[PDB]
């Protein structure tokens, strides 16, 4: 016999690695006297604060920096990525002061706290970066809207990314005997500025704060000290982190013999979906749900900076004619705040010696993809249909993970 | 190290169990003279009768009485409950009249027949007490809306709860030389009051009587005599007896923040489903359907007398944001009438010996649950939307059964 | 024999536990 | 309430550093510090 032997390109698969050593600061805050509604919106709630500071193990940054993002070819698809950190140790203060309360000692009872789902999977809120108190400072005060990507009222704080890497060989507001330092590329401690609490309000539903001391364990840090307590890590249900592989439009009858309709009858689910929880109450809640169905394909992001921009995509990615849900896992490393020694009369306990920790944390992640052709002319990477990806698009936030679960994220926007 | 121990609260769970020793009598009524519609409403249909009594393992009384059921805390849910019967026997007239026809004997042939499904299953509907004839009075006549609840047109008759249980110590319609008696509690006779037939009317769809002798095993009673004949059992898919637990409204953001709409895109099903079969047509049927999909989380019971009230709620219950189906089975015990011995010019068959089975049930069940609390100062039972439960309302009855299947029970109510 | 068998009722018993990590603090 | 039980450790102590020379007190970074714990005495002794 005889067969012509067939064509083939493969297109082979770029897959990357990236890690970082971060070295981050915490602060024993407080166990923060709850600070009434950080907006004059919601006014009448409350946030049961923790110290459980937030490593952003979901923030492209944490991972790698500009240029290796910048790099990434569309299709682009973070695989699983991971985070391990080492309880290096904790600072506390010591009263020299005399004054007050605070006998000085050189005593030391201070224990690590760690906690992994809680944040997305149970009853809180990550709201952070604050505004707080005078000696025995410790306990905060001002919410905020926690910070990742950089904020500023005309001056500006932050900039994760710039946090961790420093400005461009350019850039005024850093580089300078003073300015935005590359930290990382040069070992600096920087903080870890986002902490986490609880929220609840005042009638509309009550009965008390929940228990987080059962979700999330506490060591005796001195023990725990110098080894790592964390090492989780999360391969995302949809990572794509780059705007995808473009289908293209050259088949032939009405694909293509027009831009006009091709539907068809295929009797299977093919739609990204809905819930519309209807919370209405008389003294304690009564619901009501109502699947909403909806469409697909336009785009992923646009600002480039949009690094800065989440991770598991899980909610709103369609990829192909069909569907799936989940949230990326989250994770507090921290220390329960120092008592002062507050002598004889305390019986109320509120005095807190000021302690920082420096746990020590490593990033990785591998993201990769495919750069693909199927038409002879055809400019630019390409695919299919068979899969092209699909967004689904809303007039505010989609699943703003700045404000608590109910297991996805809700899609509107807190405090 | 040393890891400082979590809380924990493990509330238990309290599983109790229930029988009860019936004592059923049933009547060979006479294979009924199919009697044309019970009402002036559907005037033109008809009932080919059975004498199939129903044994009511699916009302909530057949296993336990008002106190066992009014003491069930919230979320109680029936586990499994089951039913033996035994053939304790049947007893036969003896025509000492001669009278007429039917000569007098000491001969005696009669069966038990049983039947499992068919109720709920197959093509049927339980129609049953009734209104009947003179001597050769087996075959009845008036349909009516089969009684398991007390019926009562100003004077009343019936009561399933009281017929096993009599009245309170100070009720007076019971309680009396003479008033609603205790009898199971000290064992008494009462009758199987339901039996089951056939529906079928004239036109709008037409073939003939289906085969019910294939789908009910007959035996040679004094055969199968004093031998247990059932002991089929039901563990109901979803058998929440008692008004569920109540999520409670108090974790963080959105979710409490307000009680605004804490909605999501979750590209997953979560409601409850609706078939609406079109039965149009013009010399037999031409059908059409159209999936109807709706809410969720109002109560489930009220009266508190709701023990009379169904036992498995698979097609409105949806427990948490979810899905399913299915129909609790039906079971039948009787004797097929004993024919008068109409000798020589009979060549009709339509005399009826009186005859009556003593059938001997024990009925029982678990129904068990929980009393848990994760708020601090939360007062009531309390849970999370991870499950909270939600009923599917609607304007007439959900699934009465009492009228039959297309296998689920259609919600609109018969005869 | 044939003896007809009783009725029962068991009512099942709740059982819990409970927990919890207090940390006190004591002067001399 | 059929049973119930108590475990407490000794997580540790801690001791004032005079500064204050003042009085008397001699400032020290010595410590000398001993844990008492007891049980019945309570109830079943003389005591309140």
């Amino acid at each position: 016999v005889y067969i012509i032997p067939r064509p083939f390109s493969n297109f082979g698969k770029k897959l990357s690695t990236y890690t970082k050593s971060h070295k981050f600061m915490i602060f024993g805050l407080a166990n923060n006297v709850i600070g009434p509604t950080g907006t004059g919106t919601t006014a009448v709630n409350r946030l049961l604060t923790t110290c459980l500071a937030e490593i952003p193990w979901q923030k492209l940054p944490l991972y790698m920096n500009q240029s290796e993002f910048d790099l990434l070819p569309p299709g682009s698809r973070v695989v699983e990525c991971n985070v391990k950190v080492i309880f290096r140790t904790n600072r506390i203060a010591f009263e020299t002061s005399s004054t007050v309360t605070k006998q000085a000692t050189l005593n030391q009872i201070s224990n690590v706290q760690t906690a992994i789902g809680l944040n997305k999977l149970g009853w809180g809120i990550n709201r952070a970066f604050t505004a707080f108190q005078s000696d025995q400072p410790m306990i905060p005060t001002a919410t905020t809207a926690p910070k990742y990507e950089p904020v500023t009222g005309d001056t500006g704080y932050r900039g994760m990314i710039a946090d961790y890497y420093g400005a461009d060989s350019t850039n005024d507001t850093a580089f300078g005997n003073a300015g935005n330092y590359p930290h990382h590329q040069v070992s600096s401690f920087t903080f870890l500025q986002n902490y986490y609490c609880m929220y609840q309000q005042t009638n509309q539903g009550t009965g008390g704060w929940p228990c987080l001391a059962e979700h999330l364990q506490q060591f005796d840090s001195k023990t725990v000290n110098n080894q790592c307590l964390i090492d989780v890590t999360y391969k995302p249900k949809m990572g794509l982190i780059k705007s995808p592989l473009n289908y293209k439009i050259i088949g032939q009858p009405t694909v293509k013999g027009t831009i006009s309709v091709g539907d068809n009858l295929v009797n299977m689910r093919g739609a990204v979906v809905t819930n519309p929880p209807e919370a209405t109450q008389n003294v304690a809640e009564s619901t009501h749900n109502l699947t909403r169905n909806f469409p697909a394909d336009l785009f992923n992001i646009y600002s480039d900076i949009e690094k800065s921009q989440v991770l598991h995509k899980g909610p709103w990615g369609h990829e192909n004619p069909q569907i799936q849900p989940s949230v990326h896992i989250g994770i507090q490393a921290v220390p329960a705040l120092t008592t002062g020694a507050l002598l004889i009369n305390s019986s109320p306990l509120n005095s807190w010696t000021d302690s920082m920790g420096y746990i020590d944390v490593m990033s990785s992640c591998t993201v990769m993809e495919a750069q693909p052709t199927h038409f002879p002319f055809s400019t630019e990477a390409n695919t299919n249909p068979g899969n092209t990806i699909y967004r689904i698009n809303l007039t505010p936030n989609s699943l703003t993970s700045a404000f608590n679960g109910l297991y996805g994220n809700g899609a509107t926007l807190g405090n």
